[PDB]
């Protein structure tokens, strides 16, 4: 029986609870362990991931980015309904993608200050368990589908730089932030 409520203010905190890890760090290249229990301890980690994400001005955050080896993503990208609930994906699975390939600028909380173009399918269908353990299914397009695919990549040890086709732009953007092109990995 759940006794932790996920009711996190969308506000930056003076002292965010979890620490980010950055391109180069091996934690970002470890495929994530499946979650065995969706319980109150996990929900406290969900709250802390949200607080960390809001504090770093992000829209999505995967557990490995904060050093937590779990198939767990939080997303909150709605602009219009300011207080809409965040999307919590536990043990997600991409069922299929659809639509055309679209190229858009992406950033990442684990690669601060790097913004590069990435091509992805415009539509994704994902199955998952929510923060209450209930099975769910979602079809998404636009920014939501993009963020889902980016965050799913984190659970497989894949970073958006791995999908960047422009060598000039990749190298220039990494170098100026102290990141190494050698930390990039090919796409499976
Ligand atoms: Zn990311």
């Amino acid at each position: 029986t759940a006794a932790v409520a996920i009711r996190v203010a969308k506000k930056k905190l003076a002292k965010p609870p979890l620490d980010l890890h950055y391109l180069g760090d091996r934690v970002l290249r470890q495929p994530a362990k499946r979650v065995s229990r969706i319980d109150d301890e996990l929900r406290q980690t969900i709250r802390q991931m949200l607080q960390t994400m809001y504090s770093a001005d992000g829209i999505g955050l995967a557990a490995p980015q904060v050093g937590i080896n779990k198939q767990l993503i939080v997303i909150d990208l709605e602009l219009e309904d300011e207080q809409a609930p965040p999307l919590v994906l536990i043990n997600p699975k991409i069922e299929r993608t659809a639509g055309d390939l679209e190229q858009c600028q992406e950033g990442c909380l684990s690669i601060p200050g790097v913004y590069l173009d990435v091509e992805r399918p415009e539509i994704v269908e994902v199955s998952y368990k929510d923060e209450n353990g209930r099975p769910q299914r979602l079809v998404a397009d636009g920014l939501l589908a993009r963020c889902i695919q980016h965050e799913m990549d984190h659970l497989n040890g894949v970073l958006f730089v791995d999908r960047v086709e422009n060598r000039l732009e990749l190298n220039e953007a990494l170098d100026k932030k102290g990141f190494a092109v050698q930390a990039v990995r090919p796409v499976a």
